[PDB]
């Protein structure tokens, strides 16, 4: 049983993880897929056992059976006694971000604007903000509620797709994974910097992430945290430091999912894994660090401090939560109970 096969997104993640498999002695191999759906029914297949998933991904990966096995955990100050491991969870805020620069753009003036989103199908990238506009507008056209768009996994040729880059030869424009300049967390917000986009779909975490000299590269090493605005419900602007009073939703964790069959021996693997990879790991600064990949957030969150047992032993609805689970089952009206795979 001893062995792990990961799935990663892509030719970068595919990069990282055959180094941690080389660093593992094989106790975890990979297999790879273009996105993450196409990673999921690896592990539907049972051609890979695991990887870990924004909450927009469990729905789908849920929906067909996969189980969450260990969520990620960000850095906090509440439970400050307790282990990373066995430490709650708090969840992620979703946020709308803009430049300052943009004056008088609010959430209510959004229609016909350009806007940069992490990929179709996830959180607070998809999710949440396009749930949120389907209600207010009482429509499910949200495929023409912004000019142009990169959401990456829309179709290419669309307005959707319209603001994507590819990759340094233009190709893969619009693809779901790593290869596309504009892609996930990170590229989502350079979309916004290079002023591509006017608006961003991220988390709060993101904004701190890439200003005032916390990244180093090219487009965000001059960016300043004053130059950046948050768009909340009731219309006003705040700065970047009031995220907790001016988000589109808490999110739930990123999480490792997996058949269930599979899910207590890549729960014993990952959580010896992390003892020499992760954080504080015995062979991490020095040989791997599983948590790291130069701000690209690649197979985890470059964030997590560890991956945190669950607890309660959750469904994924459980997991997600009724509230979102409900949310994202509404706006999948657009495009009842089934896998779609
Ligand atoms: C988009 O609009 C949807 C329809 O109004 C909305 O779904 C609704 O969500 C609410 C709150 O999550 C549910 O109301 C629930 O209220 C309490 C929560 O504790 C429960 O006791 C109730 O049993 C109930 O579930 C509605 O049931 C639900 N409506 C439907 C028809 O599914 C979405 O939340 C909206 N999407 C976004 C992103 O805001
Ligand atoms: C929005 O996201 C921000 C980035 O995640 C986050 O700021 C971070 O918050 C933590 C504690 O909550 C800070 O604490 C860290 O740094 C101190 C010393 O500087 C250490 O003692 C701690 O061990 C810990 O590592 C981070 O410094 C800080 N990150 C940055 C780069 O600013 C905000 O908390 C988030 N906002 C909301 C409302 O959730
Ligand atoms: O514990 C069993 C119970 O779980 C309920 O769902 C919880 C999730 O377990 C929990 O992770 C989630 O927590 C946060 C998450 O960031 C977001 O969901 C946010 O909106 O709220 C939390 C902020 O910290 O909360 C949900 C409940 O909202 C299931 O609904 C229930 O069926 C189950 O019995
Ligand atoms: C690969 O996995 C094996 C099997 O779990 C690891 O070997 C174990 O190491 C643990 C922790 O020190 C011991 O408690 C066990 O006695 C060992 N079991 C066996 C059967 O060898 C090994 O450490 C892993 N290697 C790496 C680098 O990840
Ligand atoms: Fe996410
Ligand atoms: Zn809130
Ligand atoms: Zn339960």
């Amino acid at each position: 049983y001893t062995r792990v096969v990961w799935c990663a997104v892509g030719p970068e993640e595919q990069k990282k993880c055959q180094q941690w498999s080389q660093q593992s002695g094989q106790n975890v191999t990979c297999a790879t897929a273009s996105t993450t759906d196409d990673c999921i029914v690896l592990v539907l297949k049972g051609e890979a056992d695991a990887l870990n998933l924004d909450g927009g991904y469990i729905y789908t990966a849920g929906k067909c059976g996969l189980v969450p096995v260990l969520a990620e955990n960000r850095k906090s100050s509440k439970h400050s006694s307790l282990d990373c491991v066995l430490r709650p969870t708090e969840g992620y805020l979703a946020v709308a971000v803009v430049k300052k620069a943009n004056e008088g753009l609010t959430w209510n003036s959004l229609k016909d604007k350009k806007s940069c989103h992490t990929a179709v199908d996830r959180t607070a990238g998809w999710n949440i903000p396009m749930g949120l506009i389907v209600n207010q507008t009482g429509s499910c056209a949200f495929d023409e509620f912004f000019s142009q768009s990169c959401a990456p996994g829309a179709d290419p040729k669309s307005r959707l797709c319209a603001l994507c880059a590819g990759d340094d030869q233009g190709l893969d424009k619009c693809v779901p994974n790593s290869k596309e300049k504009y892609y996930g967390y990170t590229g989502a917000f350079r979309c916004l910097a290079e002023d591509v986009g006017d608006v961003a779909f991220v988390k709060n975490d993101t904004v701190w992430e890439n200003t005032n000299g916390e990244s180093t590269a090219d487009w965000a090493k001059n960016l300043k945290r004053e130059d950046f605005r948050l768009l909340c419900l009731d219309g006003t602007r705040k700065p970047v430091t009031e995220a907790q009073s001016c988000h589109l939703a808490v999110a739930p964790n990123h999480a490792v999912v997996s058949r269930s069959d599979r899910a207590a021996h890549v729960e014993q693997v990952l959580l010896h894994q992390q003892a020499l990879f992760g954080k504080n790991g015995k062979n991490c600064p020095d040989k791997f660090c599983l948590f790291k990949s130069e701000t690209k957030n690649l197979l985890f969150n470059d964030n997590t401090e560890c991956l945190a047992k669950l607890g309660g032993r959750p469904t994924y609805e459980e997991y997600l939560g009724t509230e979102y689970v409900t949310a994202i089952a509404n706006l999948k009206k657009c495009s009842l109970e089934a896998c779609a795979f």
